[PDB]
Order: C-alpha cells, then sequence, then structure tokens
C-alpha cells in the first residue's frame, strides 16, 4: 500500500509476503465460501490497484473464477466511464486528471498515478473503488458455485457431543432443504462430522443406535 518517507513523500510499499501467503491460504482452504469475502477485505486494507492485482495473480489458477472477475471488472469499469466521461480540455495547475475505468483496474495507470489519486485532498480512492469491483465479482462467484448447508458443522476436539448435536440440529432446522436430504444429514452426516474419538465410538455401535444412545456413548469423549 502507501507509506510516508522521512522526507515526506507518499511512496509505495509492496504487500508483505505474509499478507500474501495468508490470502493464498484463505483461498486454498475456503474454496468458494462467503467467508472469503470478509477475509479478502481485511487482507486488502490500504491496497493500491497494483497491490490488488498482485493478490489476484496469486490465486489466478482458478481460471473460471478469474474469468468471472474479469467480466465484472470490465462491466463496472464501463459504467465508471459512462459516469465519468473523458474531458479533453487542459488540466488546471491545481487539478488532477480523473481516473478512467482502466486506470482504476490498474491497467492503464502507474503506481505513481495510483498513489497520487489515493492521497489527494480529498482522495480519489482508486484502491477502494477497484476493491469494490473485485468484491462484486467475488459475490457473483460464491453465489454461482455455492448452495446453503450444514456441511461445515464439525464437532470440536473438546466439544461435548450434546452441544455439537444442538448446533447441528439448529443449523439443520433453519435450512431450506428437502426431507430426503435432511434424512441423510441426521442419519449419516452427524456421525460423519463427529470428532475422531467420538466417530470411532459411534461407528462401533449397533445397526439401530438411537440419538440418545449416541449421546450416552459419546459423553465425555
Amino acid at each position: 500500500p502507501i507509506v510516508q518517507n522521512l522526507q515526506g513523500q507518499m511512496v509505495h510499499q509492496a504487500i508483505s509476503p505474509r499478507t500474501l501467503n495468508a490470502w493464498v491460504k484463505v483461498v486454498e482452504e475456503k474454496a468458494f465460501s462467503p467467508e472469503v469475502i470478509p477475509m479478502f477485505s481485511a487482507l486488502s486494507e490500504g491496497a493500491t490497484p497494483q497491490d490488488l492485482n498482485t493478490m489476484l495473480n496469486t490465486v489466478g489458477g482458478h481460471q473460471a473464477a478469474m474469468q468471472m472477475l474479469k467480466e465484472t471488472i470490465n462491466e463496472e469499469a464501463a459504467e465508471w466511464d459512462r459516469l465519468h466521461p473523458v474531458h479533453a480540455g487542459p488540466i488546471a495547475p491545481g487539478q488532477m486528471r480523473e481516473p478512467r475505468g482502466s486506470d482504476i483496474a490498474g491497467t492503464t495507470s502507474t503506481l505513481q498515478e495510483q498513489i497520487g489519486w489515493m492521497t489527494h485532498n480529498p482522495p480519489i480512492p482508486v484502491g477502494e473503488i477497484y476493491k469494490r469491483w473485485i468484491i462484486l465479482g467475488l459475490n457473483k462467484i460464491v453465489r454461482m458455485y455455492s448452495p446453503t448447508s450444514i456441511l461445515d458443522i464439525r464437532q470440536g476436539p473438546k466439544e461435548p457431543f450434546r452441544d455439537y448435536v444442538d448446533r447441528f440440529y439448529k443449523t439443520l432446522r433453519a435450512e431450506q432443504a428437502s426431507q430426503e436430504v435432511k434424512n441423510a444429514a441426521t442419519e449419516t452426516l452427524l456421525v460423519q462430522n463427529a470428532n475422531p474419538d467420538c466417530k470411532t465410538i459411534l461407528k462401533a455401535l449397533g445397526p439401530g443406535a438411537t440419538l440418545e444412545e449416541m449421546m450416552t456413548a459419546c459423553q465425555g469423549v
């Protein structure tokens, strides 16, 4: 992002390799979860357009998602330009030429220009604007490849099994799913998602173990 010299200039500092590594870990682990979006926003705090593109190149192997981001970015850039028509006249010594859509996406603009816009009084916040376009894109990605569920409800290593059951069923009840899907959830996913020690106990019960029998079996595991 942007930092000030002891000589007073606003200069660019590349994103830390640790911030970058975190972002790449988030994407690796949080596939296409709604959870990616808040993380992306936290990790990209202060980012210039150049920095944002740096983050995206790091997860570019996701080609279908990158394609979706491209189309969103092109769309928003096109609307920006409609709202911000080019003005050919001279620029007064105390004005600054406005960014185009491609300047915001970092395509036709330099880091120096991005910093000049971002730190103007008041700012032309091209980092924040580009970040919004990316977020629009990410929301479209999750919404396209992501249904609601209970799949990530997992018993904690020290979680009492009765508490896990409660969470599981609460999540279950609030979903809009067919009964046959919910039947699989109660009869198989609950055990599937129990912790290692409880699952092993649960899987050694009989053919017709009742949930009460399950709770009895896993109490204090």
